[PDB]
């Protein structure tokens, strides 16, 4: 068993928009807006949702562009998250509890104040591959195990 969760990357043709985690998992690391999908709606539903609360931002369409799966050392739910991408923002970012959103530009992406499989599929995104990623960690910062592929059906 897993658990689901989003991420949402704004990605434009120059920048790429992140927050800095404020507080709770992830807290000091830069990162796409998502969280948990709830029951009751669905997992792009619970993107935009997130997006929303994180960054006052809503959207067009969102496209699902990768899957990572997570385990965590210890930890009994594997992390399913579902990476949208977007070029359609309706809004201004602003900084919520949980985010403080700045835009990046796609040579400076902050990967060593990132969480660290972000190295890893980033760049796939940003080339515009869809990918199935999962990355093992014991704590937040060692990856033990991994497989990144690119596919065609998320
Ligand atoms: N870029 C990136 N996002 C991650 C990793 N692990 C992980 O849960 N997330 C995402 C999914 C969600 O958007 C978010 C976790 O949910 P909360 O902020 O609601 O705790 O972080 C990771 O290793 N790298």
């Amino acid at each position: 068993a897993s658990r689901l969760y989003t991420l949402v990357l704004v990605l434009q043709p120059q920048r790429v928009l992140l927050g800095m985690k404020k507080r709770g998992f992830g807290a000091g690391r830069w990162n796409g807006f998502g969280g948990k999908v709830q029951e009751g709606e669905t997992i792009e539903d619970g993107a935009r949702r997130e997006l929303q609360e994180e960054s006052g931002l809503t959207v067009d369409a969102l496209h699902k562009v990768g899957q990572i799966v997570f385990e965590f050392v210890g930890e009994p739910e594997l992390m399913d998250v579902h990476v949208f991408c977007t070029d359609s923002i309706q809004g201004t970012p602003v900084e919520s509890d949980e985010m403080r959103p700045c835009w990046f530009q796609l040579d400076q992406i902050p990967f060593k104040d990132m969480w660290p499989d972000d190295s890893y599929w980033f760049p796939l995104l940003l080339q515009k591959k869809k990918f199935h990623g999962y990355f093992k960690f014991q704590g937040q910062d060692t990856i033990l195990d991994y497989t990144l592929r690119e596919v065609d059906t998320v």
